[PDB]
DNA sequence: GACCACGGCCACA
DNA sequence: ACTGTGGCCGTGGTC
């Protein structure tokens, strides 16, 4: 199995290193015959003699364009001649590229920002995390002594924590009796131990939870002032650095970095992004903190040292779990978008699908088309119509069953061969026109675009068929991973059309295919109201909601089903629509808001505020209670009784302080905010405390009783004492829980005054 | 100073 | 920065 692929020069030529692991044997292939590369056009053949006659400078030597090819490729599907430009090393080319970009003769070049060792996974035609090879995984975190005011790593590290399917041990330089403490003299020994056990259990993939910027930078700090080599790649090399815009990652070489922070950012949303926070989540129990302070003062003091070591063991012991929870189909999007684990689990969706388009051009000779420009960029500042969402039938609603369109915009795209390249293609026979955008599409040859995702869907068909088969628990998970990142990354590449930094972005393609959606789902509605007599109450834009005034149960169920065979005969191609479940009653607030009950009696919640983050978790837990007590017995009495008993509570202050905890995110530099909101505010308090509040730092603020602007009372959660504070309660009745209880409850005739 | 447009944050598809 | 559609609220601007 293909773990990454990196070079290493040798005499000047590069050397493509791929790091295997075959019949469980760590395992490195070196190939020196891939050459850098990347293609031009020119306004005559001819300036190719004046084009390899171009110089520039590197390292103190002249680089020089090794040898042209005239290759001809496909651009935007139409033919092409263009000249291939080789080079003799691959950082040859980042310099010597806008040379020829200003060169007169030249109309522009393409994939000459493409990275070395993806350019050879991709040419190369070869796939990571491909086979049932087992991964050996190690997990590892540390424990810092903290004090204020002090540069990075200014103190010392304290204790390290490693877990694996062994268990959980840590090193330290103390004496602790818990068994899992292994003691050593100083930081340098507990630090080689750390090695040692690395060096010994080869491990393939390393679990570190925010380590990409902090506990390797540590590590590298104090290696270096103990004058230790932190030679923890196969390879003998230290984790080495590579930025990731504002921020930066660790690679150890040889291995794969899992950094848990990203992955788990990306996957859940939560109002707290805490590994306590994180393990209670995914799975159930929740997980003590010991902060800096403790910590600090238990080394200084050497009393409760114990306790200290608890927290690292168990931060290592989540992180292991964690990690092998969420590593499997971090791998098998690293197969399917054909790059490392490593940068897969690392890079934005935007970014996995120009991977996944670049290695579908190559197979297609398609001259992947270059990024856009700045004026370009403005130039692609345009807006489009998108879904239609109705404006729903508010309040409650029994008997309902929702229809949705099978991946709606990915069966547009293929049944309409709607791509970049069969666009206004003239001197076409067969040509599908898009509603109210008038744009013409060729389905003579299949296009880029729906020949991916057609490739791409059938697979997922496949895969499902074999998962309902496979009987290794494991193989089917790996199986049900593949078809459901499958799915993502086909409705991913429609907005890859319009994205406007994207290489294939045609505004047309996406408009074209906003609107065919927009007419099948009019159409759907009107027939199963005309035809079938039913009453759509909501809608977004693959599904509605519906049901038959004073219908039968079971007589909806039927007559549903009649619906769906009508309107799939009248529905074009692979675009249908399905059942996706019956629910007894729900209730529908606005757009994007609503929730339903199954016959079971299992809720979803959508939209509503029980699932916002910036929200306390009394108002969330109140307005939840309501939605249970009406969706599943219909006590609205009980309803506002328990409004009643709630807003009772935070008059009395009984209601736990956690409770009226609003948590919310700094989305860019403090510096840049134009609307000083009460989270904001309280981090920019922070920020002239010392604390530096960065895009993504989750404030958890709290607001205290008093009056005046909202901003100028919170305080963070964590300098809240229960003894020298109290919250502001109004607030929390008059601005958290009636205004969110009230709109459910509005339905049914009470007032905000109406529950106490 | 009462009312309202509105950054700004998060959610759904 | 996928995109688009959408609902909120604390805050200040505005007569
Ligand atoms: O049945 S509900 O839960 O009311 C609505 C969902 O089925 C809608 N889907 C669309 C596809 O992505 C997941 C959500
Ligand atoms: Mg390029
Ligand atoms: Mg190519
Ligand atoms: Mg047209
Ligand atoms: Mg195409
Ligand atoms: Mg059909
Ligand atoms: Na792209």
């Amino acid at each position: 199995m293909i773990l990454d692929t990196d070079y290493i020069t040798e005499d000047g030529k590069p050397v493509i290193r791929i790091f295997k692991k075959e019949n469980g044997e760590f395992k490195i292939e070196y190939d020196r015959t891939f050459e850098p590369y990347f293609y031009a056009l020119l306004k005559d053949d001819s300036a190719i003699e004046e084009v390899k006659k171009i110089t520039a400078e590197r390292h103190g030597t002249v680089v020089t364009v090794k040898r042209v090819e005239k290759v001809q490729k496909k651009f935007l599907g139409r033919p092409v001649e263009v000249w291939k430009l080789y080079f003799t090393h691959p950082q040859d080319q980042p310099a010597i590229r806008d040379k020829i970009r200003e060169h007169p003769a030249v109309i522009d070049i393409y994939e000459y920002d493409t990275p070395f060792a993806k350019r050879y996974l991709i040419d190369k035609g070869l796939v990571p995390m491909e086979g049932d090879e087992e991964l050996k995984m190690l997990a590892f975190a540390i424990a810092t002594l903290y004090h204020e005011g002090e540069e990075f790593a200014e103190g010392p590290i304290l204790m390290i924590s490693y877990a694996d399917e062994e268990g959980a041990r840590v090193i330290t330089w103390k004496n602790v009796d818990l068994p899992y403490v292994d003691v050593v003299s100083t930081e340098r020994e507990m630090i080689k131990r750390f090695l040692r056990v690395v060096k010994e259990k080869d491990p393939d993939v390393l679990i570190t939870y925010n380590g990409d910027n902090f506990d390797f930078a540590y590590l590298k700090k104090r290696c270096e002032k103990l004058g230790i080599n932190f030679a923890l790649g196969r390879d003998g090399s230290e984790p080495k650095i590579q930025r990731m815009g504002d921020r930066f990652a660790v690679e150890v070489k040889g291995r794969i970095h899992f950094d848990l922070y990203p992955v788990i950012r990306r996957t859940i949303n939560l109002p707290t992004y805490t590994l306590e926070a994180v393990y209670e989540a995914v799975f159930g129990q929740p997980k003590e903190k010991v902060y800096a302070e403790e910590i600090t003062t238990a080394w200084e003091t050497g009393e409760n040292l114990e306790r200290v070591a608890r927290y690292s063991m168990e931060d290592a012991k989540v992180t292991y779990e964690l990690g092998k929870e969420f590593l499997p189909m971090e791998a098998q999007l690293s197969r399917l978008i054909g790059q490392s684990l490593w940068d897969v689990s690392r890079s934005s969706t935007g970014n996995l699908v120009e991977w996944f388009l670049l290695r579908k051009a190559y197979e297609r000779n398609e001259l992947a088309p270059n990024k856009p420009d700045e004026k370009e960029l403005a130039r692609r500042r345009q807006k489009y119509e998108g879904g239609y969402v109705k404006e729903p039938e508010r309040g409650l609603w029994e008997n309902i069953v929702y229809l949705d369109f099978r991946s709606l915009y990915p069966s547009i795209i293929i049944t309409h061969n709607v791509s970049p390249d069969t666009l206004n293609r003239e001197g076409c026979g067969e040509y599908d026109v898009a509603p109210q955008v008038g744009h013409r599409f060729c389905k003579d040859l299949p296009g880029f675009i729906p020949s991916l995702l057609g490739d791409l869907l059938e697979e997922r068909q496949k895969i499902k068929k074999k998962m309902k088969a496979t009987i290794d628990p494991i193989e089917r998970k790996l199986l049900d991973y593949r078809q459901r990142l499958i799915k993502i990354l086909a409705n991913s590449v429609y907005g890859h059309m319009g994205f406007e930094n994207a290489r294939w972005y045609c505004k047309e393609c996406a408009e074209s295919v906003t609107a065919w959606g927009r007419e099948y789902l009019t159409m759907t509605i009107k027939e199963i109201e005309e035809k079938y007599g039913f009453k759509v109450i909501y809608s977004d834009t693959d599904g509605f909601f519906a049901t038959i005034p004073g219908a039968d149960a079971e007589t909806v169920k039927k007559k549903a089903m009649e619906f769906l065979k009508y309107i799939n005969a009248k529905l074009p191609g692979a675009l249908e629509l399905e059942y996706e479940g019956f629910y007894k009653r729900g209730f529908f607030v606005t757009k994007k808001k609503y929730a339903v009950i199954d016959e079971e009696g299992k809720i979803t919640t959508r939209g509503l505020e029980i699932v916002r983050r910036d929200w306390s978790e009394i108002a969330k837990e109140t307005q939840a209670r309501v939605l249970e007590a009406l969706l599943k017995d219909g006590d609205v009495e009980k309803a506002v009784r328990i409004v009643k008993e709630v807003t009772e509570k935070l008059s009395k202050y009984e209601v736990p302080p956690e409770k009226l905890v609003i948590h919310k995110q700094i989305t860019r530099d403090l510096k840049d905010y134009k609307a000083t909101g009460p989270h904001v505010a309280v981090a920019k308090r922070l920020a002239a405390r010392g604390v530096k509040i960065r895009p993504g730092t989750v404030i958890s603020y709290i607001v205290l009783k008093g009056s005046g602007r909202i901003g100028d009372r919170a305080i963070p959660f964590d300098e809240f004492d229960p003894t020298k504070h109290r919250y502001d309660a109004e607030y929390y009745i008059e601005k958290q829980v009636l205004p969110a209880v009230e709109r459910i409850l509005r339905a049914f005739g009470y007032r905000k005054e109406d529950l106490r």
